[PDB]
């Protein structure tokens, strides 16, 4: 049988430190040694942990960890914002001959610092041109918490056509990253002189401009 | 880490059959026994398959599995949605008792028809290297299903640092779109003779290049 027990989820203020623990049966944990996961949904686990308290090259000393008997926790030290992900462990199971699997443990680090986003405009590529299409992309990084607006304009004017934001999602620093591009024809790139992106993030506006080519 | 390769995505139409491949290395796959894991976006793993082939007791036999040295792949033999899950390969052993995940495979059944996706390479602006910056965007768009793996190289040599990827988002025609920026300094770009951008979809690879031109 089945499974390692860890608490569904961790919190935790900035510089804090939490403790997950992992419980297994003798089998597992009891007697092998244990491994310690972080796992964004969408890249595979990152070992950090092995051998019950061995750390991965690049894991940092923020993470340490230990088995108890049966029991196995997984101790975080300066709690950053970057660590709230999911925690899994693992050892052996002899009797079950399979390594078996801890249930998760997400942690969540209250209250993150506010990051007003950074906004970079790319005017149309020379690539795309000469190949007669023009985007522009409004990239919209680094912010916290993941809400915000955009507008589009022209020469001042409102640019109610033709543009498409993606749902901000999270960077691995723990803040958000999203983009804005606006498809026009190499035809319309070429006769204005100014095209801007405008970002609102808690009560705050960014405006960025660009202007129909500059430089060599 | 430096692991199991998946494709993003793998799909078909309900009750059809889906392949789903994890390659690896001699030292891995190659060599050692793959376990192949389940995950909804609900807390834990689950294995469906253990030493290779055996299905886990109790999984549903449309459930099958195999391995071939450097290979190894897990047929869904009846796509019903309840399938629509992210899927892991995992080897054993590089360090002592550890697992080495696959990078996971969404599974989608197909609710409109495959979309390779439009990649568009994006070098920085005079203006913002004129301030002394340097960010590529690599857009991605108009793709179905709505997963993809993106990397970034350096005259053909990988670059993991610093490159963040925004989780695929539906647009307006129904399609997704995502975004991969690479930061970089003024010169850490000129120092280089181009940079790529490769997304690879659902059996299709796409690579987009780009030399420092930019007032160069």
């Amino acid at each position: 049988q089945s499974v390692l027990t860890q608490p569904p989820s961790a919190s935790g203020t900035p510089g804090q430190r939490v403790t997950i623990s992992c419980s297994g049966s003798s089998s597992n944990i009891g007697e092998n040694s244990v491994t310690w996961y972080q796992h964004l949904s969408g890249t595979a686990p990152k070992l950090l942990i092995y051998e019950d308290n061995s750390r991965a090259s690049g894991v940092s000393d923020r993470f340490s960890a230990s088995k108890s008997g049966t029991s196995a926790s997984l101790a975080i030290s300066g709690l950053q914002p970057e660590d709230e992900t999911d925690y899994y462990c693992a050892a052996w199971d002899d009797s079950l001959d399979v390594a078996v699997f801890g249930t998760g443990t997400k942690v969540t680090v209250l209250g993150q610092p506010k990051a007003n986003p950074t906004v970079t405009l790319f005017p149309p590529s020379s690539e795309e041109l000469q190949a007669n299409k023009a985007t522009l992309v409004c990239l919209i990084s680094d912010f916290y918490p993941g809400a915000v607006t955009v507008a589009w304009k022209a020469d001042g004017s409102p640019v109610k056509a033709g543009v498409e934001t993606t749902k901000p999602s999270k960077q691995s620093n723990n803040k958000y990253a999203a983009s804005s591009y606006l498809s026009l024809t190499p035809e319309q790139w070429k006769s204005h002189r100014s095209y801007s992106c405008q970002v609102t993030h808690e009560g705050s506006t960014v405006e960025k401009t660009v202007a129909p080519t500059e430089c060599s």
